């Protein structure tokens, strides 16, 4: 039988190799068996979005967070929540909010109600996600245009009252090469925010990547780390083409970043990617370890 990758980098002294998924695929493929055989941390794909969670003001929907919620505590997985304010995941009846208190009280409702009902269960909320422009400027999103840039620091106040254990993440994507002015960017406003006592535990790098730029990550997570967070994480990661050697770039990208607690698939098999025709998850569409899989497990051994 294979081994297990979360195991092996837990050997290793990290955390976690953690993988998103939600109800129907614990109850349909492989994915509830691979998950408990090689994966110690479990994400909601879609169940705690917000269009997911809070389809209209105040009315929240948990069946399918609490469904993952359950599934990840009777398997002995930790979980990661999220995201909780993000444009991307929006329902319409956010977007047209126009004054700055009210949408300050909506915000700071859906983190505190998310947050409240799995107080204790979530090891690492993802409480703002893609605020970034690839600029390094903030993302002109609903909250920013409404709230302002404060929107960042209270999401963050709000969560650590809510749940004072969970780890509170902020994430974006293409923060893959150190070079690049969003991942400098990033850096340089966490550091004033934490320097504020803002509650950013974490930065999680939502990494999507091409074929190669796996090699890249050993310079931008460092980039990253140097933020000063007490932890950073790898998120959402898949790898067109998935090769060996891009993902045990970024596995070691990890391994070399003392504040790096783990790695987060986006996924478990290929069809069940969102870019399935890059097959970059690590399980094929026969729920076969790919070479990559195999890789990553020979990277981690001792
Ligand atoms: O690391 N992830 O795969 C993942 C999936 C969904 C999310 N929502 N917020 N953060 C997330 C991370």
């Amino acid at each position: 039988a294979a081994q297990s990758i979360d195991q092996l980098i837990k050997a290793r002294g990290k955390v976690y190799f953690g993988v998103a998924t939600d109800q129907n695929r614990l109850t349909t493929g492989k994915n509830a068996a691979i998950i408990k055989a090689d994966f110690g941390m479990v994400w909601p794909e879609n169940s705690m979005q917000w269009d997911a969670t809070e389809p209209s003001q105040g009315n929240f929907n948990f069946a399918g967070a609490d469904y993952l919620v359950n599934w990840a505590q009777q398997n002995g997985k930790l979980i990661g929540g999220g995201c909780l304010v993000w444009h991307r995941h929006l329902p319409s009846w956010v977007s047209s909010i126009t004054d700055k208190n009210t949408l300050t009280n909506v915000m700071k409702n859906h983190i505190t109600t998310l947050m409240t009902r799995y107080k204790g269960k979530i090891r690492n909320w993802d409480v703002v996600g893609e605020a970034f422009n690839e600029d390094g400027s903030l993302r002109q999103t609903v909250f920013l245009n409404v709230i302002g840039e404060d929107y960042i620091p209270i999401a963050f106040q709000t969560a650590r009252a809510a749940d004072p254990n969970a780890k509170l993440y902020i994430m974006d994507y293409n923060l893959d090469s150190a070079s690049y002015p969003k991942t400098q960017a990033i850096v340089n406003r966490v550091k004033q925010w934490r320097a504020a006592g803002v509650p950013i535990d974490g930065i999680g790098s939502q990494t999507h990547l091409s074929a190669g730029q796996g090699a890249g990550v050993l310079q931008a997570l460092p980039l990253l780390a140097s933020a000063g967070t007490p932890e950073v994480s790898i998120l959402m990661l898949d790898v067109a083409g998935a090769s060996p050697t891009d993902y045990v770039n970024v596995v070691n990208a990890c391994l070399n970043v003392q504040s790096c607690v783990g790695i987060t698939v986006f996924g478990v098999a290929d069809p069940d990617s969102w870019r399935a025709s890059t097959t970059p998850l690590l399980f094929d569409g026969n729920f076969n370890p790919k070479p990559a899989y195999n890789a990553i497990v020979q990277d981690l051994q001792q």
